[PDB]
């Protein structure tokens, strides 16, 4: 390590630690600048050359870990949970966590090579017969192909080509995580995640949630299922069992938005999905990122600054390069440099994603003077909600007029069925899923579930809270978990079922403090600088202060709650519970081993 990065000597006693944790501070960012410049200039073009590259930052930034780790405790272990400075303790319990600074030098190079070659498979790999990308290739077959075999085919192909590799990566991986998190005190490497919400009783929390949104997924579900055996018969579909894991509209059957035009119920009245119209009217990546920056700065939130626009990756590149293609918002810890690199296509859903970004990106700017421990959400779920938020905005119909992308504007009770089911397509059908994934990881790195059973523990999972069934048989040489984005790449799951609640009880509170005052579904914060100044007390405070305590200066309660999601739903969830009734439907899946046939020409 550079000398000039090396700690040096402070007395045993609080005074101390300050002048500690400004000298680390000073250190930190320049470790911090040289990871994220290696990560970027990977994650935009994926080479051997660029791979190796960041693997040195990563081995820097790990002995940069070890001696201030190691300074910080060998001087302030007995003092430091008793000082005076809140946020002092908590800048010196994040600088005594070592993580994979716990491994040897050998088992630092492995942990490092196994990270690049992970990300390498998931973002290279390809279906052939010639060859198609997830995104946009897959991505554009799931959403607007209705052929089962076509689906089929894109669903296997996907999942057999990024899964199987990744088997025996992942294997190594979770031993040598568990490995390096155990020297810290912990369990295994889940039990550090879940650490960052300070509960007691997170997990318990989490299923009484679950527990009061359990019936609204239930109901969307034997509807759409309804509307899918319509369109594909009695032999694919089976309306008391689990629905074809390809038929939803999306590779993952995460979030159901795409099959909206099978299950509109007033079809007359204005469509909803304004896709078609962004094309006609010719909107591209960048009229998308300034639409965005427009409804920040209508809050009297910040601009993008010049370094995000000349630094930015808004669109995938044709010059032939590889790149990580799934979305994300990078902070270079200058205070100067803040970007987003995302293969934006010109659809209403990726609107929704580029707010989502820019809403990381809002946080960054507004944090951007904390020491840089405290440069983070107050917890996870926090920063992946922001943008979330402002998106339930743009999306109502009154919104979508004031942009030229909804040309009449009706107010009544069909026009908000429509409105609420779209809605319920991309909240109410992702929670399952948000809830399921880190079950299957908190099982596998707590050993309860070996190599021998990931795949059997993921579709048990998959079945008892999603309702979906694999249109082909898996065996344990498939390794479907790691077909999706946030395995490989090492990216913890609960923040997003978290966020999904967080985002409903903000959204109540910014369209209370702007003066709205009808129902929670049609209201649009856009131009209200009340609200953003709300908004911006909660993005400023970083993670300097509890998060329970944040939420209650925000919303006026500090714990999780499904109140205004429920709330913002309730006519919905009233209509469809009286649609399956007088319908006659099986709530749920009892034919829970029920499977599809495969087609007769397959493939
Ligand atoms: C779309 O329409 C709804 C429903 O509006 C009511 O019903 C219609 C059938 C007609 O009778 C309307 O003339 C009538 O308002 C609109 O919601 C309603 O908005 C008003 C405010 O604009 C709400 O009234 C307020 O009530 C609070 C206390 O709750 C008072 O302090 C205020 O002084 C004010 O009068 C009314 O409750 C609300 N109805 C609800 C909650 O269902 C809705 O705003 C409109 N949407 C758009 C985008 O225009
Ligand atoms: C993608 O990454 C490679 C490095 O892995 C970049 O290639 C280097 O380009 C510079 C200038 O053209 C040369 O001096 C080096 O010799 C190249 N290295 C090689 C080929 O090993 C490449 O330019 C990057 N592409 C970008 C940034 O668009
Ligand atoms: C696992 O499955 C592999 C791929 O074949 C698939 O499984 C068969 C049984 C079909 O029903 C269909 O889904 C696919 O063709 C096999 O090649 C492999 O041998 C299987 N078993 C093991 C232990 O890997
Ligand atoms: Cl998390
Ligand atoms: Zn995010």
């Amino acid at each position: 390590l550079d000398p000039g990065l090396q700690p040096g000597q402070f007395s045993a006693d609080e005074a101390g630690a300050q002048l500690f944790a400004q000298s680390y501070q000073s250190s930190a960012e320049q470790v911090l600048f040289q990871s994220v410049a290696a990560s970027w200039a990977h994650d935009t073009n994926i080479t051997a050359e660029n791979a190796r590259r960041q693997e040195e930052a990563a081995l820097l930034s790990q002995e940069f870990a070890e001696a201030w780790g190691q300074k910080a405790k060998e001087l302030y272990e007995p003092i430091w949970q008793q000082f005076t400075d809140p946020q002092l303790r908590r800048i010196i319990g994040a600088v005594r966590t070592l993580g994979s600074a716990n491994l040897p030098l050998a088992k630092r190079q492995q942990y490092n090579a196994l990270l690049s070659q992970m990300s390498r498979i998931y973002s290279t790999a390809k279906v052939c017969l010639t060859c198609w990308s997830l995104d946009p290739d897959l991505t554009n077959i799931l959403a607007s192909s209705r052929s089962y075999a076509m689906l089929l085919f894109a669903w296997e192909g996907w999942h057999n080509a990024a899964g199987i590799p990744l088997k025996p990566l992942y294997e190594d991986f979770t031993a040598l995580s568990n490995e390096a998190y155990k020297q810290d005190g912990f369990t295994d490497t889940g039990a550090y995640w879940r650490s960052w919400y300070n509960s007691p009783t997170f997990e318990d929390d989490l299923e009484h949630l679950y527990q009061q949104l359990e019936p609204l997924y239930l109901n969307l579900h034997a509807f759409v299922r309804r509307a899918l055996h319509r369109r594909y018969g009695d032999r694919y579909i089976n309306l008391r069992g689990p629905i074809p894991a390809h038929l939803l509209g999306d590779m993952w059957a995460q979030s159901w938005e795409n099959i909206y035009d099978m299950v509109v119920p007033f079809p007359d009245k204005p469509n909803l999905d304004v896709t078609s119209t962004m094309l006609q009217q010719g909107w591209q990546a960048t009229h998308m990122f300034r639409v965005a920056e427009e409804f920040f700065t209508s809050l009297e939130l910040s601009p993008m600054p010049p370094e995000f626009w000349e630094g930015s990756m808004l669109e995938k590149p044709a010059d032939g390069r590889e790149v990580v293609c799934h979305a994300s918002a990078w902070d270079f810890y200058n205070r100067k440099d803040f970007r987003i690199k995302q293969c934006t296509r010109v659809t209403m859903d990726q609107l929704s994603t580029v707010h989502h970004e820019m809403g990381h990106i809002q946080y960054y700017l507004q944090y951007k003077d904390l020491p840089v421990s405290l440069r983070r959400g107050a917890n996870p779920g926090f920063h992946e909600a922001i943008g979330d938020v402002l998106a339930l905005s743009v999306s109502t119909p009154e919104h979508l007029h004031k942009i030229g992308l909804l040309d009449r504007v009706t107010n009544d009770t069909e026009s908000d069925i429509n409105y609420l089911l779209k809605m319920a397509l991309e909240k109410i059908a992702f929670l399952p899923f948000g809830y399921l994934v880190d079950q299957w990881r908190w099982g596998v790195f707590s050993g309860r579930t070996p190599p021998s059973r990931y795949n059997f523990d993921w579709w048990y999972l998959r079945t008892k809270y999603q309702g979906i069934c694999p249109p082909v048989t898996r065996n344990e040489t498939h390794f479907d978990a790691g077909a999706k984005f946030h395995v490989p790449n090492v990216t913890p799951y609960i923040r997003y079922f978290v966020s999904f609640v967080l985002q409903f009880q903000f959204h109540e509170a910014l369209c209370k403090e702007a003066g709205y005052e009808g129902p929670l579904h049609q209201c649009d914060i856009y131009r209200s600088t009340k609200a953003g100044a709300k908004l911006r007390k909660v993005l400023r405070a970083g993670s300097s202060r509890p998060w329970q305590e944040v939420l209650k200066d925000m919303v006026g309660l500090d714990a999780l709650d499904a109140q205004p999601l429920l709330k913002y739903f309730q006519l919905v969830t009233q209509w469809l519970q009286e649609q399956n009734q007088q319908n006659g439907e099986v709530l749920g899946w009892p034919e829970y081993q029920w499977h599809p046939p495969l087609p007769d020409n397959y493939p």
